[PDB]
């Protein structure tokens, strides 16, 4: 009777759930899992730190709608991975963290095992569910549980603990075949009732000044034409959140993105589609919303997200594709939004965009670009080459890129997200390249970059078509903060370094860009090369402001 | 400008969410909340221990489909309540535990505050969500969050922490009335996709030996007529779980309850409606399922419950009412289940019921009734008086009542549930009496009763129409286990006590029943009286078996 | 080769660590552990609820200085026990909760096992350490870890998870003998440095108005003569906390207990011996301490208890026996405290005691005793019969007993403790009787009693020499709060019940006491009988005040 083992049953179960890629870092007790995964013909991306393998997994989940899978070792490796899992869960990205763990007997008596930790218990605050697979016979069910939990309801992170003793267990191939199975419909549709839709429809029809807010939940849903149809049929102005950019093209005539403050302050009805009324929307409170309670329509798969911050006048619970489809039919043939309202917003958008144009054409000294004339080059490039992932993080580097760089296609913009995480950059690049097979451009604050910068080597090792643009202003927000004391560097300063040389250290191509012309030539060559590149963009140390757009959130001393 | 305070804003927010009843125990810092609730005209039931207030709240939730509300003090009182909250979440019963807590400054520095505990964080494993309301202005949103979390998705427990400093905060009546609101549609319908229903219809139409399993989730859904219609139109034999008894009348001709072992072992398609494939169903594994994987159809609102134990061939995710309605329509005109299958089960049920009838007719010596002839009296009574809640817990006292006492009406049988909790009895009695305004009968094992027995005084104090039957066999399972050493009583023995005298001690009516005839007269009189009664049923100490029906789950020494 | 099993190895390991008694409730999967424990000749006390078995265990730990052991079943049973474990840890009482748990495979995949819970993880906030013993071979080490953690450092609770699969494992007797071992010195002495003692000595010598505060840590230490020698040699006035009463006799001439407010407010140096500067001492802040920072000496085994609330001028870290012994030698021959100070306090003590005498002699109508003339009888009895445990809980019933009933012997008074827990009463009685072999008297508020009252049956079943005095005032604080609405009883009301009849229901002796004379005759007969008794003491419903001595801690509405 022929036998197989835990290693192979796990490999088979993952494949049966349509996993063909893992992101991780090897070591005891999972090195041979990664090896045999590769031997079987599957993809393993080895990173320089598990956190970045984890961030890769998180965004693979977002882009594909199936869980990104991260593989780590026990205690120290797991901890690094779980920080990323926490980020996945916060952002509603489907992800499975797989980690090796040590001996149950020793760990449970806290005796000081190799990399000792109750990883299953430690994971709980950071994921939807934390499981452990103890027996070879339970591998298929365990992986099914993990996948379903990751992709159903509000998508998010799942931890699966894999004790070292699992892998060496054996079972007959006959019995293994009998246990292996593919879950049916792991991310089911959830359809709202007619009266929930009708309530929303009535609110929208009676609105004088409606807006639609598209969140990354709407982008994640992959029902791009449904959402575009709703916007265009209703004639309602829309606003995208950071990663909802490109769901409809950012240059769509009904976009009110360039007059956000006025749009939100003056609207009466606001339709939230896969977007939380959280800190990014000032909790539906304060001067952002004209110091009044708006009439909110909200479409969300998570029932208890309703009334989290402000009373929701028309809650619609279900998956966005089902709900928007029904809402469209409910609104069939209804009058479009008032031309006075939409025309007023468009006039402001045109005016503000004209002002931005002026800023982007401004001339600066060599090696002293500002955020407008530098990012203006990236804007033009992305308008001409929209089928490219745009990774973005920083303060000024984040906010100005969100403003300036129009996305024409969905799920291309990948940024710091709900927790405003610095560190997602290089991991996001690896996963974006891996899952799309297309180029990636990253616009990185120089501080932001340092959180994941060593993964430049990972990007070179896999010869990925990634161009990293460092917005090198020489520090956090600014690069010119004075020494607080004699010979003492300010805490916000960074070396205005040759990141180009660091890229070249690992076989990539480096550029220095001192002017917009040089940045343009570098970017065009870099993307065309299809090879790993870094462009060191020399930004004026005085160009940025404190915390970018969220300056007012800082706590300052008054004594 | 007229002011109000946290006490009143909280009272009003609870009322806006249709809460008119709390179960609790008073003390610092919440006595005056309870007082003002009563002063306002709402109901407060004071118990002798918070655990029983908590169990009361949990079953109020099950019966009504709105969260039962428990009020406790800080640390020691909170802990008692949170054990019941854990039970509620485990059983999918909607419940809100409200507890006072101490000073944030002192507790957060672990300095030894009055009843010091981080109750919010301690609650987390035992509920769907644990919240704290710090500001008077957030009371309406906080309660909305709690109610929505309790009743939406899979219903369950929610903890709401109320720091002592909340209640004395003040606000204008004008501003408070602006903040107060009623959540729209807190427990929304969730409708499954057409293909999910079609997959279920296909399996049912091709089944040779189908069964339908009804769980307490089906009962909770309150679509009794729809479920009965599905059963009757398909002609499929059905089996109720413990608290699904009465969803369809237990004497319905399609019930296979009296031939459960054969039905489950021999079936091909099994339709799980609001019932988990957990320990109560032996995880869909082993001898009880003929050592094979059945074709499971499952209807559940919790997406990731699918494939928790065995592969589910037709997962139907959504609320049971919506799903059953669609499934019915998907099966319209299909032939009824095979007559040789349904005929075979009916013959077995008829034979088994005949054997049980023989047992219930058995004659026993005075003071030495067995479980059949004693519970046969309760059976006849409940058939003549079906509009009464039947509370039940114990081992033999539980299993034999579930078998013998037929329920004709839904949501009347209230038992130990998913964790097989001893302790639910008297709390369940108070809540059932309070929410139904009708009589309650409790069939209690004598050990079972001791977990909540002090609450007889609560039952007497509120003059509730509750008749408690103590199955007094003098111990756990049996009352005759030999002294393990000379002069040393066995750990399983209990005093064969005068529980009637204990009831009389608090103004209740006490009876001793030594024969079925005495039990019958006592029960009829007690229920008819409309007063709090206890019947001390004298059961043969040798009548029961080890752990009743779950004898085989015991761990025994073989050395 | 002869074999033994998990059951027997565990029994042997417990005995080797000097455990001969467990308190618990049986059921799957531990019934046969309890049975075989009894078969071996050890004591098992079966309760009616695990919480009270747990409270028993906690106080057995306090009285004996070795961990009280509580045994429960999985999930629901464990939860009940862990509430008591949390109380043990809060009070620094050594305790081990042993609980059965279910199948690792099933529980770890959250599949719905019998009584499913990660009990090990759930216990963590409530104990010093939470362990699980997976393998038969690790039982001796596991029990050693539990005992050491329970009794060393700051004593407290420990949870040991015992999966069902442990008990049936086998091992050769030869190998079992080799693994069994007794831990060496599980509660070691910890001796402070000379300079720590010298600092304290200097502070004490230079004090003008010193006081010594004795906490229950000092009582727990069992170095009664060391502490008495320190007090008498220094001539410093002392004050006992609630359970430190009797460490020195409460009628000792240097006791300042009867002038506490003045003593604490006017002292300059305060010596804390096994007593935390927590809420019981108003955190060393406010008018209790004359609104100033005192010069604190503190002796405690827990280093980081120092500076928890107020700066400690002379921290002495180590075990109380070692520290007090060294301090005595450091103070050898030093002048006694100023006679002006000690004489001033004694004059106030005599005056206040004379006033109390007047109250205790006061005459009241039959069935309307107050707290002074009723508890005056208990005072006289305990002065004449000091070798009796005095259990005490309630509000007015607690505070007035602490004031009125002088303890002459150490570790006899057992009360609500650090969390002011209602519920410790009947469990405390069982353990006190079990470990002392001497009588127990309980003074119980009627509300307090209801939290554990069913355990009267447990007290009768084991024929324990326990006399329960119910301070029956008919409610919480008072028994006469008006109906808030027509026909609606106030939340603070309780049935003024015949608790005497409840005692007699289970074979105990009941008394009703309407006057001090009747209370005295009843108490003398009850204690002399050596049998289980309850005295139902009829207290004036209007005698008590809101929350007793902590009235000012209540939160009251001002609108
Ligand atoms: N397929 C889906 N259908 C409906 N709602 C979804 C779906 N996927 C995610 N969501 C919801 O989308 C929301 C995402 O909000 P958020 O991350 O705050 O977006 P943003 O940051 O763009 O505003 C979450 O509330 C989540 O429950
Ligand atoms: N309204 C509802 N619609 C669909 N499923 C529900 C609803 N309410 C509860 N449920 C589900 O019902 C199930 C109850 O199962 P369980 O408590 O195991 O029942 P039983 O013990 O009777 O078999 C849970 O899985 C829960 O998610
Ligand atoms: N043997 C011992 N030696 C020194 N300190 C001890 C010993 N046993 C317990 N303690 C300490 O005694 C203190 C007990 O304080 P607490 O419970 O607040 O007493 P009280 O409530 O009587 O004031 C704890 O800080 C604990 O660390
Ligand atoms: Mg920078
Ligand atoms: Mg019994
Ligand atoms: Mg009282």
């Amino acid at each position: 009777v022929e036998l197989t083992d835990g290693f192979h049953v796990l490999i088979d179960a993952l494949k049966m759930n349509d996993i063909d890629t893992m992101y991780g870092v090897v070591g005891i007790p999972i090195t041979n899992l990664a090896r045999m995964w590769q031997d079987d013909g599957q993809r393993f991306y080895s990173f320089r730190h598990e956190q970045h393998a984890g961030y890769a997994a998180s965004i693979a989940g977002y882009i594909e709608g199936k869980p990104g899978v991260c593989l780590t070792v026990s205690a120290p490796g797991f901890l690094n991975g779980v920080t990323s899992l926490a980020h996945a869960t916060t952002n509603c990205f489907p992800m499975i963290l797989l980690s090796g763990s040590s001996e149950r007997e020793i760990v449970d008596l806290q005796q000081g095992d190799y990399e000792e930790m109750d990883q299953m218990n430690v994971a709980r605050p950071h994921c939807k569910a934390s499981f452990r697979i103890n027996s070879i016979k339970d591998i298929p069910i365990g992986i099914a549980r993990a996948v379903r939990t990751a992709v159903s309801g509000r998508p998010g992170g799942v931890y699966v603990d894999l004790p070292a003793k699992l892998f060496g267990q054996t079972i007959s191939v006959e019995e293994a075949n009998k246990l292996l199975f593919k879950p049916i419909d792991p991310a089911p549709a959830q359809i709202p009732a007619e009266d929930a839709i009708a309530r929303a429809a009535d609110l929208i029809k009676n609105a004088k000044r409606p807006v639609i807010m598209l969140g990354k939940g709407a982008a994640y849903a992959q029902c791009d034409d449904e959402i575009r149809a709703l916007v265009e049929e209703t004639g309602i102005p829309f606003l995208p959140m950071g990663m909802a950019k490109g769901l409809l093209p950012d240059n769509h005539p009904q976009s009110a993105a360039a007059t956000r403050a006025f749009a939100l302050a003056q609207c009466d009805v606001c339709v939230l589609i896969g977007a939380r009324l959280n800190w990014l929307m000032q909790h539906g409170k304060g001067k952002t919303w004209g110091d009044e309670l708006k009439k909110y329509v909200q479409i969300d798969i998570q029932a208890n997200e309703m009334d989290s911050n402000q009373p929701i006048a028309a809650p619609v619970v279900g998956d966005i594709k089902s709900a928007v489809s029904l809402l469209r039919k409910a609104l069939k043939g209804a009058p479009k939004a008032d031309a006075e309202w939409t025309g007023a917003l468009k006039a402001k958008v045109d005016g503000n965009k004209a002002k931005l144009a002026g800023k982007m054409t401004a001339e600066t000294p060599s090696g002293m670009m500002n955020y407008s004339n530098s990012l203006g080059v990236v804007r033009d490039f992305m308008l001409a080459n929209p089928d490219i992932s745009l990774v973005n993080e920083g303060a000024n580097a984040l906010d100005n890129t969100r403003m300036i760089v129009d996305m024409l296609k969905p799920r291309k913009r990948l940024d710091s997200g709900t927790w405003g995480v610095m560190g997602i950059g290089m991991g996001y690049c690896v996963a974006a390249a891996a899952v799309t097979g297309k180029p990636v451009i990253a616009v990185e604050g120089d501080s932001a970059f340092g959180f994941s910068g060593m993964e430049l080597e990972t990007i070179c090792r896999y010869n990925l078509p990634v161009t990293v643009i460092i917005m090198n202003n020489g520090g956090i927000y600014k690069g010119n903060e004075a020494d607080p004391q004699p010979g003492v560097i300010s805490c916000t300063r960074l070396t205005r370094g040759r990141y180009d040389m660091m890229m070249e250290a690992f076989g990539g191509k480096g550029y220095v860009a001192n002017t917009p012309a040089e940045l343009k030539a570098a970017l065009e060559e870099a993307v065309a090369s299809g090879k790993p590149c870094l462009i060191n963009a020399m930004i004026d140390p005085d160009a940025g402001v404190e915390s970018g757009r969220i300056k007012s959130l800082n706590v300052v001393s008054k004594v």
